[PDB]
């Protein structure tokens, strides 16, 4: 039946949000993309540490969080891994589910879901749903599963 949902995508610069979100379909970027009968509101929001501090507002009240990951730029996983656990430890986002993304599957040396669970540490994350996908924007890949997931929690 017709629905609508919310998701926030973050993640650092250069992971891919907005390509990610441009194949579904600055500081923020409003979306609305229609999938499987849902029609899915996204915010797009810059991940430079400039915007860092607006995350939890964008995040609070969401469906769903996005976190994108170059899973290619091996050197960034550790500030990659910092923002995403002080995020996930502000208070009012407390159960909100989050989606973990791998994205750039398609580049040498990109990290599996397996190097992104345990690099990402996120078995420490215990307060919500968490689920981590390998993913490539660039060529279509696993794109559908990312899709079915966030649908099923339009609630
Ligand atoms: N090889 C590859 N490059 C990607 C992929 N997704 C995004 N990119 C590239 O990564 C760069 C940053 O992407 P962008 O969507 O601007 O990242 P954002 O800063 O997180 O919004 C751009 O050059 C994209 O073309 C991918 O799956 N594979
Ligand atoms: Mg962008």
């Amino acid at each position: 039946s017709k629905e609508e949902m919310e998701l926030t995508l973050v993640g650092l610069q250069y992971s891919g949000k907005t390509t990610f979100v441009n194949v579904i379909a600055v500081g923020f970027n409003m979306r609305k993309v229609t999938k499987g009968n849902v029609t899915i509101k996204i915010w797009d929001i810059g991940g430079q540490p400039r915007f860092r501090s607006m995350w939890e507002r964008y995040c609070r009240g969401v469906n769903a969080i996005v976190y994108m990951i170059d899973a290619a730029d091996r050197e960034k996983i550790e500030a990659s891994r910092n923002e995403l656990h002080n995020l996930l430890d502000k208070p009012q986002l407390q159960g909100i589910p989050v989606l973990v993304l791998g994205n750039k599957r398609d580049l040498p040396n990109a990290l599996d879901e397996k190097q992104l669970i345990e690099k990402m540490n996120l078995s420490a994350i215990q307060d919500r749903e968490i689920c981590c996908y390998s993913i490539s924007c660039k060529e279509k890949d696993n794109i559908d599963i990312t899709l079915q997931w966030l649908i099923q929690h339009s609630k």
